[PDB]
């Protein structure tokens, strides 16, 4: 017969390598011009203690190191990128600390000196968190961090520490969306009640390798001195999540799911009435102050009735 040639090992490696990368779901920024821009937009990092999450090939890492940073600590999950980061540390001695870990669990409360901590009401501290992370990591990460801001712990034991982070365009858009927008949703309230949030700019997907199917938003967050709602994070999260579950219906429908069926007509009516909200507002028109009212009223209902808080409407739906 006549059969095709064997692959060379070079071809085999290329095959294994490309497939290896088309997994992992990182969107590499291999362009120092863009990583320079991200760092520039984050603000001055002069004498700042920087925490970079998931540096990967280290484009953002190089841009940070060039910004008169006091110190940079990076946490990286994939060992494959670690020796490249090591090389980088050797080029800037004393400047770069590398940790092989998971940004979702790694605690940085003791990573920088205690003397750099600042009161909550003071200006934000010389700690800044910067990161270009996989979309599947950055969403739960910001949610963990928002709860940390609520508790004033985690990265927020230093004070009102700043974040500059990439997200998919649409997640970026939800984070800064205001009332009445199709994007004003659960994440809009969660971030905005706790932080000042600004969408710095958008980077086209084409700029990343591999090319994701969406664009990438760069978002800056600074914790608020006075948060817009003062109730436990999990309470706010529950009200907000219930408020938004049915987007094209009166908000009464979503908020009603906070209450067992047997009291739902009366209780949902009372919640809206004590909160002083039109029960026919669609969720997108619910503002931070509506949510403050809703959460305050719900808190008192929970205190009067300790069965309320762990009520789950789907469990009831199982007859």
């Amino acid at each position: 017969f006549r059969l095709p040639p064997l692959p060379t090992i070079r071809e085999i490696i290329k095959l294994f390598g490309l497939r290896a990368v088309k997994q992992l779901s990182q969107n590499f920024l291999l362009d120092l011009r863009l990583t320079d821009k991200i760092v520039r937009k984050a603000g001055s990092l002069a004498d700042v203690y920087v925490y970079e999450v998931g540096p990967g090939p280290g484009g953002i890492t190089r841009s940070i190191l060039n910004a008169n940073v006091a110190e940079l600590l990076v946490v990286e999950k994939d060992t494959r990128f670690i020796p490249g980061l090591q090389m980088l540390s050797d080029a800037a001695p004393g400047k770069l600390r590398i940790v092989h870990g998971d940004v979702l669990t790694y605690k940085i409360e003791k990573a920088f000196p205690g003397n750099i901590r600042r009161q909550w009401e003071d200006d934000p501290p010389n700690v800044h968190i910067i990161g270009n992370l996989p979309f599947s990591v950055s969403t739960p990460l910001i949610i963990k961090w928002l709860e940390n801001i609520s508790l004033k712990d985690g990265p927020f034991v230093y004070g009102r520490t700043k974040m500059t982070l990439t997200f998919q365009k649409e997640v970026a858009e939800r984070l800064v969306a205001t009332t009445g927008s199709k994007q004003h949703s659960r994440l809009s309230i969660m971030a905005q009640y706790l932080c000042n949030v600004e969408h710095l700019f958008t980077i086209p997907g084409k700029a990343f390798v591999p090319k994701p199917k969406v664009d990438v938003g760069v978002v800056h967050l600074t914790p608020l001195i006075e948060p817009k709602i003062k109730q436990p994070f999990k309470l706010v999260e529950k009200v907000v999540q219930n408020a938004f579950q049915f987007r094209r219906k009166y908000c009464h429908r979503g908020l009603g799911m906070l209450f067992p069926e047997a009291q739902r007509l009366e209780s949902t009516g009372r919640l809206l009435q004590l909160a002083d909200i039109d029960p026919t507002l669609r969720p997108t028109h619910l503002s931070l102050m509506h949510f403050k009212s809703l959460c305050d009223v719900y808190r008192k209902m929970c205190d009067e009735d300790p069965q309320l808080f762990t009520y789950n409407f789907r469990e009831e739906l199982k007859q």
